[PDB]
């Protein structure tokens, strides 16, 4: 078990932030904001759509829905 | 025009539960709340401690520990 996690995700369509430690990617329906450290690697060319990263992310935020909530 | 999105996570060593429309992984740095609509795995999962989910994703929620971060 290592502490470096892999992550790949799809439907990455603009890149409006990109540090180590902290990524916001816009994706098909909200921005995906991925806070860490040593986030390395990224792809250069939206070949797929699609973002594969390595490094120690810590949190995994996206967009709460717009209030709504229907409650 | 699917909405579906591909999430990969590696350094995943126990789900601790398993619902197609919210998953719930144990994993480094906490436990990774995936919520959205049809969360089904890519396959046999949670094996060689990688998860591999697609569906049309809402909102990921990973706490940023207990340990500081918060500022």
């Amino acid at each position: 078990m290592d502490n470096r996690q892999f992550l790949s995700l799809t439907g990455v369509s603009k890149v409006q932030s990109f540090d180590p430690k902290e990524i916001l990617l816009e994706t098909i329906q909200g921005v995906l904001s991925i806070k860490g450290e040593k986030l390395g690697i990224k792809h250069l060319d939206l070949k797929a759509g699609q973002v594969e990263v390595e490094g120690l992310i810590d949190a995994l935020v996206y967009p709460l829905e717009h209030h709504h909530h229907h409650h």
